[PDB]
């Protein structure tokens, strides 16, 4: 994946845990040789994938929740790196952010010319509800995007919550995600 989502994995690493720590993670994932990370260069997969089993195994968190961590940091890191314009554009609301999510990645292909995106469909069952269909190049990741809708609800000030209704590793097409959302009456009511 390019270096972006690998420092990303170094910054949130050496936030919550010091930087010693990173440079253990560093050295099981074998990855020392990488003084460190160009956002804009193209790794190996093996990078991302080899670090986090590198980071479950030094701090003792299963993959599933650095992953789902991650999804959420990535959500902040981004807007923070220079592409809060991308994610202002993609909509006003979660469900509006939510149908843009391809055409987001389109654009951020433009940067990254070898950009391999995931692609996002949304079934809204009404304006509380949505299903969202995710279908990935790659494998494991899901729960990053569990990760992710947790930081979009904070984006959009929602309340979100998410149950994995299809498992890709059960034999289903795609992870399908079930959606509610909700505003202000959460609060009030
Ligand atoms: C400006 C905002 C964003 C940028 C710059 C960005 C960029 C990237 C990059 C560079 C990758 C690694 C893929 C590769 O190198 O081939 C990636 C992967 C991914 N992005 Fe985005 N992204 C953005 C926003 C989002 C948002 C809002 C979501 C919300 C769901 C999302 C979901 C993902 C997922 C799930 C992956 C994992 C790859 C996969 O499934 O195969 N991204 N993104």
């Amino acid at each position: 994946m390019y270096g972006l989502v690998n420092k990303a994995i170094q910054d949130m690493i050496s936030k919550h845990h010091g930087e010693d720590t990173w440079e253990a993670i560093k050295q099981k994932a074998g990855l020392e040789d990488i003084d460190f990370f160009v956002g804009m260069e193209a790794y190996s997969d093996d990078v991302t994938y080899h670090l986090v089993g590198a980071a479950s195994e030094v701090l003792g968190k299963p993959a599933e929740e650095l992953l789902i961590a991650f999804g959420e940091y990535w959500v902040t890191y981004t807007s923070e790196e220079g592409y809060g314009e991308l994610l202002a554009s993609a909509g006003d609301s979660l469900p509006e952010f939510m149908e843009n999510l391809d055409n987001l990645h389109a654009r951020v292909g433009l940067s990254f010319p070898q950009l391999r995106p995931p692609a996002f469909e949304c079934q809204h069952t009404s304006s509380k509800s949505m299903e969202l269909h995710y279908q990935s190049t790659r494998c494991g990741l899901a729960p990053m995007v569990l990760g992710l809708l947790h930081g979009l609800g904070k984006r959009f000030q929602t309340k979100v919550e998410v149950t994995q209704t299809a498992f890709r590793e059960t034999g289903e097409d795609h992870d399908i995600f079930s959606i509610k959302y909700e505003g202000a009456e959460n609060l009030y009511f």
